[PDB]
């Protein structure tokens, strides 16, 4: 399924890693980025 795979996935979309680096985001963190 789709989930976070790093603890940290909020600590950095929460930054907005997933804004600004979706590109490692969403091979690590999902829902966090806009994958799920």
């Amino acid at each position: 399924v789709c989930e976070d795979l790093n603890a940290h996935c909020e600590m950095w979309q929460q930054l907005g890693h997933c804004q600004y680096s979706p590109k490692y985001m969403g091979h690590y963190c999902k829902k966090a980025c806009g994958l799920c």
